[PDB]
């Protein structure tokens, strides 16, 4: 089905596309469902950095601490054990949520190989 190759395909506890406009190309059956406000404060972030230091980066609700990113191109974050991984695109957000003991690391492989994909294509 769409979902397995998906899932087969993003999979890491959970990982989806989504368009800089917030519509979703692609997403496992685990990425939780977010609100568009989060979406904004996140493209935000890739612009000026350090935007969402101070209040967290939210997803689906769930509060994370950001962490060390990419200025402009991968934004990290913390929460718990696990934490999450964002990369830009010409037009899309590769995310990327990681759980023990996957690391952060093979988080960031996953998202950057699906990065590289995209970008290739003009996206």
């Amino acid at each position: 089905s769409w979902q397995t190759y998906v899932d087969e395909h993003l999979m890491l506890a959970a990982s989806a596309i989504v368009g800089h406009d917030g519509s979703v190309w692609a997403q496992s059956s685990s990425f939780p469902q977010f609100k568009p406000q989060e979406i904004t404060g996140i493209m935000k972030d890739f612009e000026e950095p350090g935007h969402l230091a101070p209040t967290g980066l939210h997803l689906g609700g769930i509060k994370y601490m950001v962490i060390q990113g990419e200025a402009g191109a991968v934004i990290r974050g913390k929460k718990g054990s696990g934490g999450i991984t964002i990369k830009k695109t010409g037009q899309a957000l590769v995310f990327g949520i990681y759980e023990e003991p996957v690391t952060p690391g093979q988080c960031n492989m996953v998202v950057e190989r699906l990065g590289d994909y995209l970008i290739d294509q003009g996206l």
